[PDB]
């Protein structure tokens, strides 16, 4: 527990859907490799 999952990103919503519960793959990780990792880093949102 209080620990990251595993990463986080934004699709559907402006919100972080997250990876766990309901985002696993294939998903907006599609989208994120079509674009060269955009979001690489940032999925965790920022450092």
């Amino acid at each position: 527990a209080q620990r990251p999952a595993k990463y986080s990103y934004v699709d559907e919503n402006g919100e972080t859907k997250t990876w766990t519960g309901q985002g696993r793959t294939p998903a907006v990780i599609k989208k994120a490799m079509d674009e060269q990792g955009k979001s690489l880093d940032d999925f965790l949102i920022k450092q």
